[PDB]
């Protein structure tokens, strides 16, 4: 029947945005509601959900405003359709920073953590305690003798030091110290059980302390290392603040303790980086959606700009979205090479936030950007093509499921709050 076919496609489209809107408002309420979920990774998801919530709001408003000059001729419709096209562009750019963040998350490690904290030295320096340090936090001997410190370093590097040591020589000795730091942990009976229970991100936080203090020094935190193994982060966080290490070096401790508490690199992140993501997700769409709106209102103004068949005014909204998808598939290919490299080299497990985030972000890129690339320069079997409306409606639900409902961290917050109710 012609009426039943046109009516059935309306149901699967409206229940699509109904299930999406609901799940996205629930998912956003979960990320804001639970205190331990307030991290950069989840704030980026909230801005992505916001673009799918406002897209659904345009869909529900268009449907509601049909209830009584026709709606196609009204200026209010054109504003709703402009707001709709702004949300579509925002979906593809909040998906872009979603891929950008993932890539930067795979690149940051212990070698970049310690390079920020320990810094870099070109010449041998007599440190405040009495030790001679050089490169990236490489101590030699406490003996007050520069002549013996240079002869000690010469045996460690190979060639004659003289004093000045290049960038490549410091990085070579820095890899040795980190390898000497992990062997110390695994050789220690009080550090190996907590290290093997910690995730790759909080493992680096434990290595960072051994790199500054030593295997026998951090082993003294018998009260703190026990509650880290028992997965009690915040109880250990306030415990490490009441230590000799926190009053000695507070700025370094604040960054290491946050990594044990949160399990992310946010204490090594810059606040202007997130300002550059909000300028990409909401700002860049605003640069090509308003000129498209201006030229469609001043020239191709006909039924909420439905008759989109005239000139290049169609490319000034499809090429910037195509560009966002081309770069998303480039990031897609590169991240897959990084993840498979880090998994085979045993530098990553399938239980880390970087691999879990890769299982969701690398799913959505060819799920939201594949259509735009296949039908790149095509404007306009009809029953089989109308099935596109179901994937455009339930894609809001899919973003909510992959970035919240399947997340292992939110499942911990529900299981923890559930136990708090009983006890
Ligand atoms: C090589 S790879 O393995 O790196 C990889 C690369 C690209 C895509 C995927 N696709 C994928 O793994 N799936 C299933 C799945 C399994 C686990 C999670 C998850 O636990 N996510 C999470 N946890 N915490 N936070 N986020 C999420 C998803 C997938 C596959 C296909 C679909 C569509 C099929 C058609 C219909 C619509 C869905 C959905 C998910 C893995």
């Amino acid at each position: 029947s012609p009426e039943e076919q046109l009516l059935f496609l309306y149901i699967i489209y409206t229940v699509g945005y109904a299930l999406s809107f609901s799940a996205l408002v629930i998912a956003s309420a979960i990320l804001l509601g639970f205190r331990h979920l307030h991290c950069t990774r989840n704030y980026i998801h909230l801005n992505l959900f916001a673009s799918f919530i406002l897209r659904a709001l345009c869909v529900f408003f268009k449907d509601a405003a049909l209830k009584w000059l026709s709606y196609q001729d009204s200026l209010a419709c054109r504003l709703v359709f402009l707001l709709c096209q702004y949300c579509v562009a925002a979906n593809y750019y909040w998906l872009l920073v979603e891929g950008v963040y993932l890539y930067t998350l795979l690149a940051f490690n212990i070698f970049e953590m310690l390079r920020i904290d320990e810094g870099l030295r070109l010449k041998i320096y007599k440190d405040t305690e009495g030790y001679y340090t050089i490169g990236i936090g490489h101590l030699l001997t406490k003996s007050p003798s520069l002549n013996a410190a240079k002869s000690e370093l010469d045996k460690a590097i190979g060639r004659n030091t003289n004093g000045v040591i290049t960038k490549d020589e410091a990085e070579k000795l820095f890899n040795q110290d980190v390898d000497a730091a992990v062997r110390g942990i695994l050789r220690n009976a009080k550090l190996k059980p907590v290290y093997d229970s910690l995730d790759a991100v909080r493992r680096a936080a434990l290595i960072n302390m051994v790199f500054q203090m030593g295997e026998t020094g951090v082993a003294g935190f018998t009260n703190s290392l026990r509650m880290l193994q028992q997965k009690r982060w915040d109880e250990a966080a306030v415990n490490l603040a009441k230590s000799r290490w926190y009053n000695q070096t507070p700025n370094r401790a604040k960054r290491v303790i946050t990594t044990f508490r949160t399990g992310t690199w946010d204490a090594y992140s810059e606040q202007w980086i997130f300002r550059l993501y909000v300028a990409i997700g909401w700002g860049v769409p605003l640069l090509f959606v308003v000129p498209w709106g201006i030229v469609k209102y001043l020239y191709e103004d006909e039924g909420c700009w439905t008759r989109n068949s005239n000139m290049n005014y169609w490319l000034i909204i499809r090429l910037p979205i195509l560009f966002a998808c081309i770069v998303n598939f480039l990031i897609f290919v590169r991240v897959i090479c990084i993840v498979v490299s880090k998994l085979k080299a045993n530098l990553m497990c399938k239980t880390d936030i970087a691999f879990r985030l890769a299982k969701s972000t690398l799913t959505l890129i060819p799920l939201l950007c594949t259509h735009e690339v296949i039908f790149a320069f095509v404007m306009d079997r009809f029953i089989k093509l109308f099935t596109e409306l179901s994937f455009t409606s339930f894609q809001g639900l899919m973003v909510a499921i992959l970035y919240c409902f399947v997340n292992n961290e939110v499942q911990l917050e529900f299981r923890k709050s559930w136990e708090r109710w009983r006890l």
